[PDB]
């Protein structure tokens, strides 16, 4: 409807597949190469689905920062016949507060889904499914079981992955350029 959206939609059209794992279906964002994140509670394994195609997982990391903290972000290699467009220079450099942010969503249940989410506080510290959590973004909208992987975008840059939300605020890990050094 506005560039907010031209921006979300350009990512989720080459940047994005479904990942299925036995906790469900997921947003997955390709970042480069055959590299992308998922939320560490989809419980990467072995093999997961890729827009419906058993792959094979060649690296699986659950990031923490240097303090042990969990920061909800897992990143996969896949073994895919086919890299992703390489948007690395869309990722923040460093921790920071958005405004107008819009939430992308792509799975069988809710497809080609935009949420205009509005201000993104960094919130920080989070318990987050009884899980200590840090470098959590926060925005002010009723996010739904269904939406976590989802990809959170301002104009210009990609700033997060849905994590989770207590029914009136929605919770983001940080994507911060530093985790996809090569």
């Amino acid at each position: 409807m506005g560039p907010g959206f031209d921006f979300a939609q350009a990512i989720m059209k080459k940047n994005t597949v479904i990942a299925r794992t036995e906790k469900g279906e997921f947003t997955m964002l390709g970042v480069y190469d055959r590299v992308a994140v998922i939320p560490t509670h989809a419980s990467v394994g072995e093999i997961i689905y890729i827009n419906d195609v058993e792959t094979r997982v060649l690296d699986a990391c659950a990031l923490r920062d240097l303090t042990d903290t969990n920061l909800e972000i897992t990143i996969v290699k896949l073994d895919r016949n086919q890299k992703f467009r390489d948007i690395r220079h869309f990722l923040p450099r460093c921790e920071d507060d958005y405004n107008d942010a819009v939430l992308s969503v792509h799975t069988s249940k809710f497809p080609n889904m935009y949420i205009p989410v509005g201000q993104v506080t960094n919130y920080g510290f989070l318990n987050l499914g009884g899980t200590p959590t840090h470098r959590i973004l926060m925005y002010n909208f009723p996010t739904r079981a269904g939406q976590c992987g989802g990809v959170v975008t301002t104009t210009g840059k990609v700033i997060g992955i849905h994590v989770g939300g207590n029914g009136a605020q929605g919770f983001a890990a940080m994507l911060l350029h530093s985790y996809f050094t090569d």
